[PDB]
């Protein structure tokens, strides 16, 4: 088993805004399978954190230093709830074995209201509070 | 007195007045008991930087050092194109009311009596 749910049948996952600085104004993005923020399911023994720093590794090919917890973001067409993490980007890598590039953060809204809103959502509520 | 450009909208000026450099709260008047940012139609021979520190002066009641044109907002409901900048309020003078908003909660007060003006502080903060 390695998916994870709660108590309402929501399945458990976690995300990380990843910026290439302290100043939170360049956000990395990276190829659907169109632009996406990265993140996945959660572990049945992991903590939010944990499952958000494992998956910007495998699917953004980062480390860094984790940082607070923006929300949980609760996408009811879907039953997700998401735990969405800042993150500061320290090291990127390899060639792998899919695209990855930085956007402003104005423009990493604009090519993700495309087709993907929820995670626009993730970039506004931090910038705005909504 | 009021203008226009070359497509017929009307031309106006209006300020994000902020209490410092550093721009966390920004200056709101009443309108209602309702909250505004500071604006008006520019006159015929005024620069848009003119008719901002005009307007801030008229309208709210302070002087300060005018700073960078955020952008110009086009209001196609009214025909609108307003010139809005940002200022660092340097002096304040003494049943009108101002009060200083934290930015978050200016967007959420602006955003249910006033929504075009939200978007100028909203566009402030994503960009």
């Amino acid at each position: 088993q390695t998916r994870t749910y709660d108590r309402e049948g929501f399945k458990k996952r976690a995300a990380c805004l990843c910026f290439r600085s302290e100043q939170e104004d360049e956000v990395l993005l990276v190829s659907s399978s169109q632009w996406i923020v990265p993140g996945g399911g959660m572990e049945p023994e992991e903590e939010p954190g944990g499952a958000a720093v494992r998956e910007v590794y495998e699917e953004a090919g980062v480390k860094g230093k984790l940082g607070r917890l923006l929300g949980i973001f609760e996408n009811q067409d879907r039953k997700h709830r998401t735990y969405v993490y800042v993150l500061t980007v320290t090291e990127i890598l390899e060639d792998w074995e899919r695209k990855r590039e930085w956007f402003k953060v104005e423009d990493a809204i604009k090519v993700l209201q495309c087709h993907k809103p929820v995670h626009a959502e993730y970039l506004e509520k931090l910038k705005l509070g909504c």
